[PDB]
């Protein structure tokens, strides 16, 4: 039983295309075959071998997280996963009980271990996932979709922290997380959707998702464009994608009194902010968005997919059919190249 | 200077096409061109002279109150309007003075009158409409599309009555509001939107819409065919649109434990309902659906009609150019084979 | 080790007071000297021999499952117990693997066993718990005010579905749960209270507690007496702890429009209702309420005893030192001359 | 006709206590009997000239606008308030057909003029007021709480923000709003109220009123305090009273993940934040809190003003008979001598 695997097998830059031995599942474990596997900013830190990444991940070990795989063996006493199963992971592994867990805040909650980053991640033919991480899928959703389902949790807390539908949107920053956040925010009926982005390509991106006006901060002024087309008014919904601090100030400028404001984007350094003037003034509510809700954006996401008004094929750049093309997929990434990229194991 | 209306001029059933001056602009009114005027429930009702009709109408009255209008003229003291502004009626006129709407509950809220009510409505060439009821339009709206405005608030105030994008969510009943209903439930983000109709050809318009599923309540249980979709968990948001009693019992018993019920069909006798059963063991959040959010509410639906996402034009099937087929369009709606239907009084 | 328990000995109506082994805190379990415990309405059902109960309990089985109690002895894998941890039980074991549960509706979850119900329950000097039901308290907490905590609990989810605040508040029905309902408005800043209440007895202690107003339904129409305190607007805020047919209506016609109703008491039938007047046209928000939220109800009540802002000792109007008159706080509560009644086994 | 009023005589500090004719209502106002007004920290700006004050203020004006008053008389067309009405007054006399007010948010409305800021306030023995701008109070409210109502608004509108009962609660800042801050979220059941203050006769003032813990940010670490009393888990409420660009901050990290913020205090300079930290991976919910929700926020602190549980007397500080000695009023003040101030003008 050998399989295919993309390896952090030193310290260094990169990764390597390893044969090794499909692992066995033990108890609160299932093996999956992965259908669908896509990388993420993280696995892409960990390739480049950053600051981060050196602190925390111990080679050789196995790269990736976001799946749709099928289940393939089931471990000791799992019961709830069988073969046949198909499902796609959560890699965040929280507390169970304390405070923030108690109280049911699953996203903002403590502790255990990351898949992917802690242990053997799913760029392999085969993957070990704790069954408690497991999200089963309908049986017609497309793994590349199924695959997607993580960051797609991140847009939908994002996007939603409020109501939407009817509701002037902006949308600094337009990677990936922030293509999938205007997907997101079409399909809850939000009008228009106004997205701020530098990158010539990525707000082609931003067009084919279904923006209804994209803006360059960096050639014309962000906030005057909102103004232009809310008449005055300034955007019900502020959705904070980039981490730019200049968007933060640009976006908390161009939102409505009493509009609403959802923070994702992290920021390189503290921002300096006229509080008065942008939000004890404007009386804003403003969330500050990580992790995703256990298991409630789960449900949303696997439902908005389903419903086909998520418009995600643009988002899927590059799909590659085994991982021979590793090298290449993981540097289209670090060149600002792709949407989301998807390796199909088995072609 | 005169005009042709719509007019109840004896308690009786039916209308006359009437010959009438054009009335001026008071102080704090305006007179509008009607542009599109659509024909609603209360209409059918004053028009076939039921009960509630005899109580509250005092012939002769100009009918109608959805209105897309353009101003000719504007009374002493409006700054707000002026000539060319293209505005729709909010039928609600206000109280600020009451209870309710001093705590900003104007659907529930009661009476300084209504329009086509109480006083003259907008099934005319011209209409009075006081300053403080009047919508302003986006120049490139449909007139037709403008005018269902009314009663698509209260599809918005139905639908968005809790979140809904991702949530699966029963609707029963397929009347033009059931199916106005649909139209934003779908532009919302709702999945899977249930329909339950017994009319075939209201089932067919619901299908053309935008429902995912449509069952016959008359031909195979609403219930198991809920069931069977949301596999044994029930729907998550149940929208009540028909006001039949039996509709009312077989949407809560379809509804998930912690879901969200919505009720806007109005009864034709007080229902028996196992309150334990059906709501109390379920935890189910039941609200009343009445009257508009002055202007919340408005601002949304103008804003999801721009959208394109309001799937419309299959719920407008009968536009007539002028009055002259009137008494045809009643009698069509009153035998359930119409949608919207919409009377263009300068053709 | 010997202890007492109340014991459900055969079929028969009534109880014994039995000696018993100690038991053996198994895997997942914990064993605990009981310091303070409670009768509720399900106790005096068991003991009752109601219809309920023969379909339900299979004697002998200890009764009891209001408790506060402190670990003396702890089973294999529990890990977040320990001998000292002075805790109190939530006996609906629920399960986080639920379509309701998977979406943290802990309240509205299917259940396993109940505590008390289907195995062995606290009316005893020792008691097992399974571990991942239980509280634990802050050790300052009398042992009879913690007892309290799961019917505190009910109340504070009826009390608190929505804001109270400031608000005019119509509780119908001073039993127990009434009580503490009234308890815990008057800590949360409702004003006025109304209480409606037909026994005198239950009207007196609701005066103790904290009701503003009592009045007699049976002497006085309670509708009128609300619009006279409310000058005609209706309360804010409607509790319904009796489950009388004739409360809900009542109750429903005088809160306000757009006013929130909670859902308690349950009903000896289906109960006719107007839908349109008062609850369509009424615009309500109503909340059926069952259950607890596992855990934020309990944050709240445990708050909310620490604060001494709960008048809690009018309620609990019998203290019994060990299980000796036992017989005697039965007879008491059939008979409705009791508030709460209180054991301490340990004395 | 004479009276004397608090006047704004020239641009400088202080004010000239001088006498005025008494003012004549026109159509939709009410002339009022003063009875009892306190001292806003706007009106010792006001009285100080700081830069804000040289900005607005246009001399010579009468200062002051938190009011009890007794209706001596009604303009032509005021038809809901007669001859000896007892009323409160709304000094936001609002936008109008604006997007924030056709929103209902009126709190944050960006207009139209000021009482005592743009035109003459309540420093008098008689003053005009807008009819629509007044409130009815209880006829046995005591004058002096009748006059607090608006900064209790303010109070409200923090405190009230989200949920409260049996919620831990960070206040930072006891002066004069901070005081009805702490009296609010007592009546509402949050517990315990934690109160961060420098001064100490403050810090006395906030324990009187009824805080639960009270800590210098100057002797002790205010974050670690939080830390111990809420075992490490933070609070769950943190609401910004003092505009301390170090209190913002502190409070931040003292919330527990999940939490909730409301930001009254306005800062005197930009505020540099971890945003990363202390609101995106803690997911908090900010509120920028400005004005008052017309009317609920009213209806709210006359009930709960009327219902016993504000502890007012201890923070009304200073009693003052005429205006005599309004110039030791503004001097208490601005020394931090004071909890509130009021004028009996009428003695
Ligand atoms: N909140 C959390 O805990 C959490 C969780 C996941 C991801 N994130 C964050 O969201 C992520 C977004 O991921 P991604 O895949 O979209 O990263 P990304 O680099 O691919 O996208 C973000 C950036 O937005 C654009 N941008 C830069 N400056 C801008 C400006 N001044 N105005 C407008 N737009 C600007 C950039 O071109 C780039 O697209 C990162 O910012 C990460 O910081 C946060
Ligand atoms: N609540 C409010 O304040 C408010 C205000 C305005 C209108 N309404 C109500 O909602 C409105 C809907 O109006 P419309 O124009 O959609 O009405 P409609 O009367 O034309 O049709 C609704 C019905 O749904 C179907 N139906 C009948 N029995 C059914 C059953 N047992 N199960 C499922 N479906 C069934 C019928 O074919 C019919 O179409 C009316 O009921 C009006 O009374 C309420
Ligand atoms: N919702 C759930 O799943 C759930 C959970 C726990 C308890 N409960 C219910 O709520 C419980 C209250 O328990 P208790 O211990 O307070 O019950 P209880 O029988 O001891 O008291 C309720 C009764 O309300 C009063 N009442 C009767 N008719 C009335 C009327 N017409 N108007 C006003 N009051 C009237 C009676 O005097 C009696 O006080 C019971 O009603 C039980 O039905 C429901
Ligand atoms: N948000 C709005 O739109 C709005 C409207 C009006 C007033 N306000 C604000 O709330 C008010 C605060 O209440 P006030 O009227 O009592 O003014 P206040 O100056 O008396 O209280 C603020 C300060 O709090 C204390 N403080 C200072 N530094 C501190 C620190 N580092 N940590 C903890 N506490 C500290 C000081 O003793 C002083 O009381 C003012 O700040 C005013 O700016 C806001």
């Amino acid at each position: 039983e050998k399989m295919q695997a993309i390896m952090k097998t030193k310290p260094a830059y990169g990764a390597e295309l390893v044969e090794v031995d499909v692992p066995k599942p033990g108890p609160g474990e299932v093996l999956i075959k992965v259908l669908a596997t896509s990388i993420c900013g993280t696995d892409l830190h960990i390739y480049e071998w950053n600051e981060w990444a050196q602190s925390r991940i111990k080679p050789p070990q196995i790269m990736g997280h976001e799946v749709a795989g099928e289940v393939v063996e089931v471990g000791p006493g799992v019961e709830d996963l069988q073969v046949g199963d198909y499902i796609s992971v959560e890699t965040h592994i929280v507390c169970g009980k304390c405070y923030a867990c108690k109280h049911n805040r699953y996203h903002v909650c403590q502790n255990t271990k990351i898949f992917g980053v802690d242990m053997d991640g799913v760029f392999a033919h085969y993957a070990i996932v704790p069954a408690k991480n497991a999200w089963k899928n309908p049986k017609d959703m497309p793994p590349e979709y199924a695959a997607l389902q993580e960051p797609l949790g991140n847009a939908v807390d994002t996007v939603l922290a409020g109501p939407i539908a009817g509701r002037s949107t902006l949308i600094t920053g337009a990677g990936p997380l922030g293509l999938l956040g205007i997907a997101v925010a079409k399909a809850s009926g939000a009008y228009p959707v106004i997205v701020s982005e530098p990158s010539e390509f990525r707000r082609k991106l931003a067009k084919k998702v279904g923006a209804d006006y994209v803006v360059n901060p960096f050639e014309e002024d962000p906030v005057k464009f909102v103004m232009d087309i809310t008449d005055g008014a300034g955007v019900e919904v502020f959705l904070e994608f980039s981490g730019a601090p200049k968007a933060l100030e640009q976006g908390l400028k161009a939102v409505t009194p009493g509009g609403r404001v959802s923070l994702l984007g992290l920021f390189p350094r503290e921002v300096t902010i006229d509080f008065n003037n942008l939000i004890i003034f404007k009386a804003l509510e403003v969330h500050g968005i990580t992790g995703r809700h256990l298991w409630e954006t789960w449900y949303t996401v696997s439902s908005l997919i389903q419903s086909g008004k998520l418009n995600l094929d643009p988002i899927i750049t590059h799909k590659y059919k085994g991982f021979d093309k590793f090298e290449e997929a993981f540097e289209l990434m670090r060149a600002g190249k792709t949407g989301k990229v998807v390796f199909f194991p088995h072609k």
